């Protein structure tokens, strides 16, 4: 099976900004993939190509990226007649057209849609589900399929919501149940309880949501957020069954070698900005005070010494996830493994730009004993690729939003479909999320 | 082409509540539909088990599809292209006047999925199959004006603002693509202005993707929208629509525009005529092109009087008035209460009945605005429905949250597919079905 037609268009993401959609046609039909887009994007991410025409979409058009697909990538790839099942060859071909380390000739947002749609087409060519094709090409361990713990960002801050809260994501992780369906039900019940409690304490507007569907109360401290979530877990009836995770996204508030926990205040007092050591101490206290099982981007994207020190302190007690640190990039992951800076990778296909490189990132992580959490971006779409990716890679953990806003539920609903299809051939990762690939 | 397998499951809607999804398999493949969620409505069946989803499970509706509808329909071997026969069969199976045995949520999923299978059986897009079975005027397809709910009040905001929905309608351009782009730009400008004026928190979004700052008066809301249109660079090109949802503040035959204040002075509540005056003033000061539920759901005389006043200058839309209900619709047409209907397919429960309600409206010279629900999904059926029915109007949210954008994105795909065989309804949205 090879591409007969490849056509790109722009569509609107969940924030109302344009992004790239690719239609990849073979003998088996038309396969569509849509590229997501971040807000708190790491400086080391592959290039997201935007038009910069201030008169259209506030400079956020993707007409140039779409044209790169239609006029450069499409005719070259179609001429090549590459078997879509050979994902590595598809991706090698796409990388050859760009020839830059950060995909800055064509744009990662031109390349990725083609890479992902090829994988969908390949699944169809073999008459297998996408998650099985991914398990094949990633060399996942053979046995039961592992369904991921849904890490649900139920309270949004940082760059994803207006208000004072600096830390980006406060997540629940329903690890203390035996099935994915139960975990999603519990997440939805805790979330609804949280919405009710948030409106009662902070007013109706606090129950409106951030970019990823979490409630967005205007609060200044992590303690206030965590206390709210603990109350929701308790009032929903699931005390002791629900872990908490954070994405600090600390690069967003790293200034003058320090960390501003009031960074959205134009008049933030710089005498109150924390050093690396001061911020590390705050985490150690929170990890003791709350059932926090995972912290992501606790220090800035190149603040290696701070990660290394913190890992020495608490790496055996919690999952420590690289996101902006690692940017789903094997070269950065190598450095992080050598330095002992983290013990898990946040896997974002659009940080690196091809499925093959994303899978290499995952396998490099697994080889080092790391966990992998497959992730959405804050600018998401109706695309559901990451659901199948999370299952195929046997990650045992996915981050794809609060159980609100359908760019989030679309992924969670797809896992429900996968769970039903597999029946007893699947197990839910549950408490084993961190080492799920080995199960 | 007939059903070889029909299977339902629950999935989660855009508010995190369960809803029904149907997989309908034929020789052409698997076709999926998902049902949305919000005495005159078809009834959605919920489980009421307070220990699961706070009583909002749809296990019973799902079981009705799997154990009752699927085997009966599969046995009957009905050609899916014959939507009317499919829906007649489904209605016969239930037999109740409001679909309360099997549930409207069980019935609609099968009805919509069958339509998708039927399009595939004929090798045509869903919007074309809908055009065919609805007997839409032959000629160019009409792409709808997106009525985009950018700013919320009423029960959706903590301020005094009594009116429920403020929408933009980018009518002053020649293409759907340009309309949607302008809508996105105006929305982003509105968000920015809202955060500046009311604080960063006021930028966080409601169920349909709009913002809900603490606003005091309709004038304050409309001035904010006008400022966003102007700052975005599209002065004169963008209409405004309102959903007043006036039943929410109708008390003792009067209209309390400060209904969220428990000490609202009843001597300041507006009479029907005073509220009509207010609307007339707003229509003269702002480019308001449509008002939904300007008067309460059974305050018929008020609608009739208001229609005689301004029915020739603006669209007047029934929602609570009409409830996608054939008899309420008849009454409204006979009384001359309004000139447009909100079409909510899940309020009536089959595609055939939805199309009948649209055609009854068109026959009376009414407009039809195809509508989302508050609880939406990644399903895009209503995009193809708005195009196939030649409605010229769709209400499917702000340009934020993908249960809203998925519909608008589908229209982009339809637009590209059609090229010169499509026209944008633009300023002609009211009578688009006759364009
Ligand atoms: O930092 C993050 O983990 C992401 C995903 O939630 O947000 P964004 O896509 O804006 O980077
Ligand atoms: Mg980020
Ligand atoms: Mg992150
Ligand atoms: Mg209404």
């Amino acid at each position: 099976s090879y591409a007969t037609k490849i056509h790109a268009r722009y569509v609107y993401d969940s924030r109302g900004n344009p992004t790239v959609e690719v239609d990849f046609t073979t003998d088996k039909g038309l396969f569509r993939s849509i590229v997501p887009s971040g807000a708190s994007t790491g400086v080391h991410e592959a290039l997201e190509l935007r038009d910069g025409d201030k008169s259209k979409w506030l400079g956020k058009g993707v007409l140039k990226a779409v044209a790169n697909v239609n006029d450069i990538i499409a005719p070259a790839l179609i001429k090549a007649k590459i078997d879509v099942v050979d994902q590595a060859k598809i991706d090698e071909f796409l990388l050859s057209l760009d020839g830059t380390p950060n995909k800055s000739k064509l744009g990662a947002n031109a390349i990725l849609g083609v890479s992902l749609a090829a994988a969908n087409a390949a699944a169809a060519a073999q008459g297998i589900p996408l998650y099985k094709h991914i398990a094949n090409i990633s060399n996942a361990k053979k046995g039961k399929f592992v369904l991921p713990v849904p890490f649900q960002n139920v309270l949004n801050g940082g760059s994803h919501a207006g208000g004072a809260l600096a830390f980006q994501e406060f997540m629940i992780a329903p690890t203390g149940v035996s099935t994915f369906s139960e975990a999603l039900r519990i997440g939805s019940e805790v979330y609804h309880n949280l919405k009710s409690l948030t409106k009662k304490k902070y007013g109706q507007s606090a129950g409106n949501v951030g970019d990823e569907g979490g409630v967005a109360p205007d609060i200044k401290t992590p303690k206030e957020a965590l206390d709210l979530i603990m109350d929701a877990i308790d009032k929903a009836g699931y005390k002791g069954k629900v872990g908490i995770a954070m994405d600090v996204a600390s690069s967003e508030f790293y200034k003058d070698g320090k960390y501003d926990l009031d960074f959205k205040n134009p008049e933030s007092d710089p005498s109150k900005w924390l050093s690396g050591p001061q911020l590390a101490d705050l985490y150690e206290q929170l990890i003791s005070e709350y059932p926090i099982v995972s912290i992501e981007d606790p220090f800035a994207e190149d603040d290696w010494d701070a990660w290394v020190h913190f890992f020495e302190r608490v790496g055996d007690k919690i999952q420590i996830v690289g996101d902006d640190l690692t940017v789903t990039n094997p070269t950065r992951i190598k450095t992080a493994i050598e330095k002992k800076a983290a013990n898990a990778l946040l896997l974002k296909v659009n940080q690196i730009g091809t499925l093959t490189e994303s899978i290499q990132a995952a396998n490099d992580s697994y080889a080092a004993g790391w966990g992998v959490m497959v992730s959405h971006r804050s600018g998401e779409t109706e695309d559901t690729f990451i659901a199948d990716l999370s299952v195929g890679l046997r990650s045992g953990q996915i981050k794809t939003g609060a159980p609100a806003r359908s760019e989030r539920l679309a992924k969670l609903n797809q896992i429900l479909r996968i769970e039903e299809e597999l029946g007893s051939e699947a197990i839910y990762a549950g408490k084993d999320f961190q080492k799920a690939s080995q199960l």
